[PDB]
């Protein structure tokens, strides 16, 4: 209720080191993929892949991307239990749109075919506007998994899963680990998830936010 | 972990909220320090969020959805609050070290050098995006959409119904509360609140791509 969101989003922060001999139970990896399959995205473009890495060689290959000025985020990869790598498509045409509304259709969610045609029309018309007028499609498409993203960091926290969003990574090398680009995704945020260290420093300092009265206007 | 996935599952874009059903007090507080503790990229927290409760409010903001857009003016206007997520429009310098200040006001840094070190580091991917990847609003942004991200699960945990907007008329949202002057633009509207009984997208089921489609497991 608003007693345990609240207290999840309070008690969760940024982990900078895991517990390497703890690991999720198969409940908490079931609830955390379901979880972001069924995140909410602009016109249910559902632009996303993710990559889910529990074996300790998956998330060496993973750690490949956080060498040199990223090696500081290189622990987090290999001691969590799961890392999961958030990817975005890179490009959307009409063959996506249509394999989507068709798994809407067998999903049950249009009554008639023209209810089919009309969400078809009302989608093609904000995929075109990103791709063609405001030509920002592959970002709008990353500001949908990252929404995701988010979905993950509160879920997380309410199963009292410590988790770290990372962006500090070289996302050409982790693309190119896993052949996404050729397959037309790309990687944009890497979340390990797990149990914090005892030792982990950011558990005990405070979390720091902007001031209510700074970032609100009620009216 | 079971009621974090029933939120998950439950939640659905409400296309019609009821008039006469508004938030406890409990849950707005909750709902806005849920949004104000999101986490973003090198704390950044490059946002700032209009909760419209008054029906003047709330019709201000529906000036953004009029001609093309008016299929979410009644959501708008139905729901209890109302909260129009906004993002930078720019980043600089002053930004970053008010940002540091605040963060050293909180007591994250033991001594200057931990001071020092947090700057230089945000400095270093604030810069990245600024002026080599040229990309610093649109990454902007990506930390504003995780915030909604919360707010759609966080509202789902509470039983509260959500649906994230992004058909509205920027310029007509920002010019109405001169965002641009100050250094915001609005990116997606949530109205929170409950369904009315006449809701369609209430009856219909939840449709994605399947776990085989989107997973790799390794
Ligand atoms: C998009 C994104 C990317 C991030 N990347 C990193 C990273 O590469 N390394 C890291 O240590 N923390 C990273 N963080 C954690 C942030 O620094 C953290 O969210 C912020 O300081 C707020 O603190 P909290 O997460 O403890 O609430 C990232 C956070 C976000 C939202
Ligand atoms: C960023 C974003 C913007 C959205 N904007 C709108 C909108 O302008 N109008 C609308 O009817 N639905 C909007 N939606 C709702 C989506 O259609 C919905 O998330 C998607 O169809 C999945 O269904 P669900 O939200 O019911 O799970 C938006 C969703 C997201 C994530």
């Amino acid at each position: 209720n608003a007693m345990t969101i609240v207290q999840a989003a309070q008690s969760r922060y940024s982990t900078k080191a895991f517990d390497a001999s703890r690991k999720l139970p198969e409940e908490k990896v079931a609830a955390v993929k379901e979880l972001i399959r069924m995140s909410a995205s602009s016109v249910n473009s559902q632009p996303w892949h993710f990559i889910v890495a529990s074996s300790e060689e998956g998330k060496a290959r993973i750690a490949k991307a956080t060498q040199g000025g990223f090696a500081f985020n290189e622990r987090k990869i290999l001691d969590a239990s799961h890392v999961v790598v958030f990817c975005a498509k890179t490009a959307i045409d009409e063959a996506y749109l249509l394999d989507l509304l068709e798994s809407e259709d067998k999903d049950g969610r249009f009554a008639d075919v023209e209810a089919k045609n009309g969400m078809h029309a009302g989608r093609s018309f904000f995929v075109n506007m990103h791709r063609f007028d405001l030509k920002d499609a592959h970002h709008w498409m990353e500001k949908q998994v990252y929404l995701n993203v988010g979905t993950l960091l509160l879920g997380a926290s309410a199963m009292e899963i410590d988790a770290v969003p990372i962006e500090g990574f070289d996302a050409k090398v982790l693309d190119e680990e896993f052949g996404l680009r050729e397959k037309g995704f790309t990687s944009v945020v890497i979340v390990p998830l797990g149990y914090h260290s005892e030792d982990d420093f950011n558990a005990k300092l405070p979390k720091s936010r902007w001031s209510a009265e700074t970032v609100f206007t009620e009216i």
